[PDB]
């Protein structure tokens, strides 16, 4: 034995300047909980999106998404770990101003190994893959019916205080069904990650290069892809309590170049808190 836990909350903000179609931003508040013991670990979430209107004091289409995962360590060494997770979601979406939509529910069920395996005392290779089946309302939800996503790389640690992490990272939604259609899209970045260690302060500068990335939401009028050229760059702070509540901010800004396209500009912007118990 023994349980340990983690409870914690997160309020995030993410923003296309303009007023588009995220109108002042999209806001996201969510709550998580999860309890672990030894090989099982096991996690609730749930978490709003949606874009606002501040000064209308109003909120468009936006989505409740409640979570349940279980994960399974099959094995833990300073050699090599390899986990399994298998989680669940329900999207709630509520429709406004979109004519002949109210509400809608689409499920997401996934699965997903993740490993990590020494090569030197300093340097390892880590990654974890997800696939993910959407499966209700996809019609009205616009979403894909399969996505595959994937982060896996190197990290080499220097020090007490610093290390480098650079992933390949892909993210592929597709429809397995051909009656389908919606919500097509692949991203290819490689994210690099500078975390530093000093006493109770972690703070982490990171960055995304695009590689490849390609959308088609258009798809019904416009049956070619749009491709895209995005670079994020942002930074992370944290600071443990050491108690253990522990807070962290964070920040992003993101170019985003299309094909076509005039270029967007994009922020991020998150605090959290939790506390482990
Ligand atoms: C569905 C909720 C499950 C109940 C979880 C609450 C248990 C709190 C116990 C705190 C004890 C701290 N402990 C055992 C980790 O040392
Ligand atoms: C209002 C929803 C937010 C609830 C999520 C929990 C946030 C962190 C909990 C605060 C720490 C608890 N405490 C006092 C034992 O440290
Ligand atoms: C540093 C503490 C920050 C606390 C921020 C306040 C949390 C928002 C409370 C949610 C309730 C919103 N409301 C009024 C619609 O019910
Ligand atoms: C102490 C933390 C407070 C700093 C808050 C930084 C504000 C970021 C503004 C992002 C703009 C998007 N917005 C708010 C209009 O939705
Ligand atoms: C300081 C950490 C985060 C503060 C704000 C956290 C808001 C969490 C609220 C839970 C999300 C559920 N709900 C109903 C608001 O969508
Ligand atoms: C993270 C475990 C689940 C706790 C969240 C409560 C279930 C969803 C109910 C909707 C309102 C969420 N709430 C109370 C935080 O605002
Ligand atoms: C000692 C209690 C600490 C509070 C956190 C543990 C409860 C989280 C799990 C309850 C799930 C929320 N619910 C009931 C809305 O589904
Ligand atoms: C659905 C969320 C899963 C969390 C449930 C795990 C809670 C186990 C509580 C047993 C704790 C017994 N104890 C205090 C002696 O450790
Ligand atoms: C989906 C596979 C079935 C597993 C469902 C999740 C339940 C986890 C069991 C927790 C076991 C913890 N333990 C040994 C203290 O009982
Ligand atoms: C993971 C927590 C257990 C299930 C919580 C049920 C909330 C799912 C979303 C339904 C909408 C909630 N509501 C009416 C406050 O918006
Ligand atoms: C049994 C615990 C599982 C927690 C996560 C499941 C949330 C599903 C709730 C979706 C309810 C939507 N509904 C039925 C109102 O349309
Ligand atoms: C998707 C979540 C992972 C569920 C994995 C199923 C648990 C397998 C545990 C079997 C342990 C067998 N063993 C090693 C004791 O012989
Ligand atoms: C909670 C465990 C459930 C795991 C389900 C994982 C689904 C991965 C999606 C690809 C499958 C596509 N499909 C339906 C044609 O087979
Ligand atoms: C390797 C562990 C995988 C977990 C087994 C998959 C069971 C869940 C299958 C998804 C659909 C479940 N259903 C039809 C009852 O809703
Ligand atoms: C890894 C945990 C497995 C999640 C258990 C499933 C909970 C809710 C299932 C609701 C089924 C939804 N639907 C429409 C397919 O019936
Ligand atoms: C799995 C997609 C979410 C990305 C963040 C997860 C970090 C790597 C996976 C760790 C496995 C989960 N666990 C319980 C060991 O933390
Ligand atoms: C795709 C190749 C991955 C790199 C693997 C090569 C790592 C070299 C390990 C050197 C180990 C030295 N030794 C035996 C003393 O430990
Ligand atoms: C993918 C092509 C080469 C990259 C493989 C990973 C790095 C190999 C370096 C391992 C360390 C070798 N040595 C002799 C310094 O220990
Ligand atoms: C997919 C890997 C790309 C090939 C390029 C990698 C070459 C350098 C690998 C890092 C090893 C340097 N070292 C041994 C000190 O850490
Ligand atoms: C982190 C995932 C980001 C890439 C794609 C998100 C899936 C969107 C699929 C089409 C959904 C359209 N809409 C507006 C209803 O969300
Ligand atoms: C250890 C660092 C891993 C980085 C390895 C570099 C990934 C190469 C990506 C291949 C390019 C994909 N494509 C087909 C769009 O060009
Ligand atoms: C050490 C990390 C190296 C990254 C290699 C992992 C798989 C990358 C190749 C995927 C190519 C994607 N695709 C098919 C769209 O080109
Ligand atoms: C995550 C990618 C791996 C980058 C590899 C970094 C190479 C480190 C070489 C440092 C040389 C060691 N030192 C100072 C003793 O000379
Ligand atoms: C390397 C240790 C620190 C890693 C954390 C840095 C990036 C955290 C990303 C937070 C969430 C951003 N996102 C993907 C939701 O938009
Ligand atoms: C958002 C970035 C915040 C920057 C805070 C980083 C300051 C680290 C200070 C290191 C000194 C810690 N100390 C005294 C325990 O050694
Ligand atoms: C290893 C991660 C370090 C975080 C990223 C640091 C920024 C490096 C890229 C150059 C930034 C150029 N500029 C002005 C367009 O931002
Ligand atoms: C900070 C690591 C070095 C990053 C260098 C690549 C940054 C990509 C920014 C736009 C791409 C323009 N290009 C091809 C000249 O790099
Ligand atoms: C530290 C190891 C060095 C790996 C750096 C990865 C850059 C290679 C670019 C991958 C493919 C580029 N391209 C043109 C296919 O997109
Ligand atoms: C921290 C080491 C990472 C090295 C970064 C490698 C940059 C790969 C070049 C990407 C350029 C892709 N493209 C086609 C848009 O120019
Ligand atoms: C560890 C690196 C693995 C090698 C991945 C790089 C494969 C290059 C793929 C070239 C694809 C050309 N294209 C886009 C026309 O298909
Ligand atoms: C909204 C940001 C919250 C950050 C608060 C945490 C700040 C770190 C406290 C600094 C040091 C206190 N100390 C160690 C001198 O006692
Ligand atoms: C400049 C940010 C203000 C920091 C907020 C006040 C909380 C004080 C931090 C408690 C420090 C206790 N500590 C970690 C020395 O043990
Ligand atoms: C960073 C946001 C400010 C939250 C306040 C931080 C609490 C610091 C210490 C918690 C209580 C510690 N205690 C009672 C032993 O001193
Ligand atoms: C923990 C991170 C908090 C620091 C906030 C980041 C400082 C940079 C200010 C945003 C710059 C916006 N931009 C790129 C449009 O100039
Ligand atoms: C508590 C740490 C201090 C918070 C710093 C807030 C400054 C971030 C503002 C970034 C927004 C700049 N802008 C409007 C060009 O995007
Ligand atoms: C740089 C760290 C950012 C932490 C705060 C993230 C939430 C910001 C709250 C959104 C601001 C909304 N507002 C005031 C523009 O209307
Ligand atoms: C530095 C502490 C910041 C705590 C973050 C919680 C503040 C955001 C919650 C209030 C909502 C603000 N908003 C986005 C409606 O303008
Ligand atoms: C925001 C809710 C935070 C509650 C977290 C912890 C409550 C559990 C009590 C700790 C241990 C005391 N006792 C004997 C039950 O173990
Ligand atoms: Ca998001
Ligand atoms: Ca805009
Ligand atoms: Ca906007
Ligand atoms: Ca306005
Ligand atoms: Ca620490
Ligand atoms: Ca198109
Ligand atoms: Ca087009
Ligand atoms: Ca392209
Ligand atoms: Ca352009």
């Amino acid at each position: 034995n023994d349980w340990h836990f983690n409870i914690g909350a997160m309020y995030e903000i993410e923003n296309v300047e303009g007023y588009g179609e995220d109108m002042d931003g999209l806001a996201e508040p969510s709550v998580y909980f999860n309890a672990a013991n030894g090989p099982w670990r096991i996690a609730l979430a749930y978490y709003q999106e949606g874009p606002v209107d501040y000064s209308a004091g109003k909120r468009g289409t936006w989505f409740d998404r409640p979570e349940l995962e279980v994960h399974y360590q099959f094995l833990e060494n300073d050699d090599f770990s390899f986990g399994l997770t298998g989680g669940f979601r329900n999207y709630g979406y509520h429709y406004v101003d979109e004519p002949g939509k109210d509400t809608a529910n689409m499920q997401r069920w996934k699965i997903a190994p993740d490993w990590d395996v020494k090569l030197t005392d300093d340097l390892r290779f880590n990654g974890w893959l997800s696939m993910y089946k959407f499966a209700n309302d996809l019609n009205t939800t616009g979403y894909a019916d399969t996505r595959v996503e994937t982060e896996t790389g190197l990290q080499y640690t220097f020090n007490e205080t610093v290390a480098l992490r650079v992933n390949y990272y892909l993210e592929r939604g597709f429809n397995m069904d051909d009656s389908r259609n919606n919500g097509e899209f692949s991203t290819q970045e490689i994210r690099a990650y500078l975390p530093l260690t000093l006493g109770n302060h972690s703070v982490t500068p990171y960055t995304r290069i695009g590689l490849d990335r390609w959308s088609n939401w258009d798809w019904q009028d416009d049956i070619e892809r749009e491709g895209h050229d995005f670079n994020r760059v942002g930074l992370f702070y944290g600071y443990d309590f050491q108690n253990g509540l522990s807070v962290s901010l964070e920040y992003a800004f993101e170019w985003q170049d299309h094909d076509e396209g005039d270029s967007d500009k994009f922020h991020y912007a998150g605090v959290g808190v939790n506390y482990s118990f």
